């Protein structure tokens, strides 16, 4: 099952695609629906015709329906430095270091992984909506990541594409600026669907692709497979929930492996496109904040 | 006006003390009430007798009413290293450093202050309720701080006492562990009242006192005045709201100046008592989390 | 306990007077409060000062509070011809008769009492508000009646004063017009309080007084005691609930004994005043409807 | 457009059939939907497949959906004696009479029509649900009637079939018993659809058919056309709303022309079937109330 959501005349409607391309309009709240499917694979609703899912993916709007965030995640959390190359996330001198070894280098090996708070729902956007670059950032990069939807016990309810938008220049100036670099209006995008757990045989065998498009131009193109992830998702979940209650429908984003260069900073009117196998392609325009 | 709130048979009731010791039961939501007073000093409600505020402060419960968090803050944010001595927040080698200078040392001077995400409302507790020490922390300290209640424009609606409970050992191991050290069930307490802006002539002239009590014993006693704060509150507010919408009733906690020693780690059954001039004394029992 | 309710800035607040003239502001819905008192005499709320009940009775408004209907009764039902003299309710020829005996004459004796539907809550008014005379009525009379508040089982939760406003001319033309004569905007008023069951030792020993005031002038004055009621209230309740569910807070009005003459028809600007022992005095201005 | 409603796992869902047999699941409340269609013929929702309307009509339930009342009418009102033959509604002596002429005879001619209060929503049932015979009734008859759905101004939003269930024996004993004879649990049924105003060219040219079925047996069969209605619907509406606000979605039932004989009283397990042209057939089992 693949869940999506549209806004229509100020109200939300949720939908699900079943393997055979048939669309079901949902009776329940989409988070409730994900919890139910997790149990017995039951889906409550009616089969609809005239909802053109493929056109929604391409055009964002048809008639008076517009695709958006597939759910409102009460909380969003991130995980850091979960790939081999991620040790080198900012290799240049000026990095913070613990006795000669950099903070990122140290955390890559350490028993305890990095976990940070990413976003509240109102700070998130979806397919076809604008992500944002801070007014005081000179170097902001999108981070293509696989993300899980969780229940309150830390059980995986589904998978989706997330963009961990990061003001990389601010983080570099001082690791104490990390929350400012990560948390703001439009700092995060996800979708276009949430896929149920059975839609992915092996989460550690999916292609993640990032393209940045500037005035028709492919400004960057990069691809890494999830078989290169060295810190497993279950361990990330484990540390996130320890002494820390998370509500149903929380999203954990599992860290990036694709890092554009210092000169590949995002700017106004850019188009970020992120693809993951079996999920789809998340497309977001870019908008620079004014002082 | 000083606002407090009680839970009574599963429902909330808000109250306000006016200068002349008279108690008013509020008609409106306490956040709405704070916004209104901010405008014209109007308070909607009825004068009550038989609500013994002084006894509530001492005993927490009388009959079937219990004092608690005076509001539900939709978000709580913290500010870091805002006092002269705070450069030395963990002076010992092993600290992360940028070209010989430590991260805390650097941020104390830098134009940009430290701002981090502290808590969601359900992660907060109030007067007479238990704060918590993480199951995997060997060194947790309370941070006595002055905190402001804000509206969505960043206007100060009032002041209160906050305890920025911190797993200091985790932060020390790696500054990337800071969110884990700061954000969890019972990581934050505030109250016992919120005082309106006019109740404090000068926020930069108040005594903050911390006492930790172990089995009747004064395990620690420390006091610093707010005239020692080097980073003003308005600048902290400025950086918090930049490209970052905050809902009405958000709390910003302004940083601590009282730092107990490495051996003064909190443990089960401890009692933390925090006093600030004109506000009152916040009292919370301590509870250690089990693995 | 005596319950009243005020509207204040578009919202309701309920209050109760206890024997010793002390005022309690209620925590619960007033219907819920009546149900609870019915059980164990428990009242949930805070004692207030500065609510001048006696002034409310006289002046209707003080500052920004106005007295109104003490509850919203989901349904209001009436009982007919429950007094000895009520056989003569319209004695003049032209009355409908069953084999020489009039319909009212017949129902006075018959095993089955008269029960009719009186009003929905939005068709009711309270102390100090305008009752209404139909645009097409040439002869409308107020009917001073004792009324009970009931729960869903038909248990008496309290007593109050009701005015069964009746377009008597329409009823006289044809008994099939009775619902039009009885049910309309402002066809019904009650209050100013609801008194709990223990506030009345004997419901069959209370003085009911009707006065109609026209431009300072006592246009009518009449008084009958409830010891003259020949059809008991419990029997009226019995027939009302038979195969007929009534929601909590339903009001049954028990029939009138005071019937002004054919020439005493109500008109614009009139003031109806109804007094019952131990309850109080219901005062309503009169307003004639325009075609 | 023809509206129906199902209950499914404790929640309601509304649907509409468009001329071409296509089913639309509604976005809005069905009363809101009727008001909108009344304006510009706009319908908000999605086309569905797998909702078998014809099977619902026949079988009441399929899988986990059950047809019921198409709306919750906040109020239901009735009109009386609107057909030529209705003068003879109980011709036998013992009838109430005004100077030799019976009450029904008088009201048939009189400028003012009969209007009475019929039911609250919780006293109503729909297609496939049980109507009821009072425990103390020895002669109850169904009254097949055309009914209008109205807005607050008295504008016709649609048409439907209603059964004005009447304890005829109680009415006959005394016209003052009419409300007891008319208003009770299960005193009223309507459906199975509401048809929009354009679905009926002439309301005064429709066949109304009543059949009562006892153990497979046609116990009664009767049919009258609406071209025999002598009191027009607009006049009934006019008198209903005069000085009398009615909420959106109120139903007025326009009076019956089919009156079974004194021996045709309903009993337990009976099946009442009512047909009107262009609307459909309302089917309700019968259940006798126990003392
Ligand atoms: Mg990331
Ligand atoms: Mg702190
Ligand atoms: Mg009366
Ligand atoms: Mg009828």
């Amino acid at each position: 099952m693949k869940l999506f959501r549209v806004v229509k005349r100020g109200y939300y409607i949720s939908y699900a695609i079943l393997d055979n391309s048939t669309i079901i309009r949902l009776d329940e709240d989409p988070i409730k629906a994900l919890m139910r499917y997790s149990e017995n694979k039951e889906v409550l609703g009616d089969r609809v015709t005239g909802i053109d899912y493929q056109s929604l993916l391409k055009s964002f709007q048809i008639n008076d329906i517009r695709i958006t965030k597939p759910i409102d995640p009460p909380e969003v959390w991130g995980s850091g430095i979960s790939y081999e190359m991620a040790r080198e996330r900012y290799s240049e001198e000026n990095v913070a270091k613990i006795l000669g070894k950099t903070i990122y280098e140290k955390v890559y090996d350490a028993v305890r992984p990095e976990i940070f708070f990413k976003a509240t729902p109102n700070r998130c956007v979806g397919h076809g909506e604008a992500i944002a670059v801070r007014s005081d950032s000179e170097w902001t990069l999108p981070e293509p990541e696989l993300a899980v939807v969780l229940d309150s016990n830390g059980k995986i309810l589904g998978y989706t594409i997330m963009d961990d938008v990061s003001a990389r220049d601010l983080e570099a100036e001082n690791p104490l600026y990390l929350p400012q670099s990560k948390i703001y209006a439009g700092c995060c995008a996800f979708g276009p669907v949430i896929v149920t757990s059975d839609e992915i045989k092996n989460p550690y065998s999916l292609d993640i692709t990032l393209k940045i498009v500037r005035e028709g131009r492919v400004f960057f193109e990069g691809s890494v497979n999830t078989n290169k992830m060295r810190r497993k998702i279950e361990e990330q979940i484990q540390y996130l929930i320890r002494d820390n209650p998370i509500p149903d429908g929380t999203i954990l984003t599992t860290g990036t492996a694709i890092v554009p260069g210092r000169d590949k900073g995002l700017k106004d009117e850019d188009i970020v496109e992120i693809t993951i196998s079996n999920i789809g392609t998340l497309i977001t325009p870019v908008k620079k904040r004014r002082k």
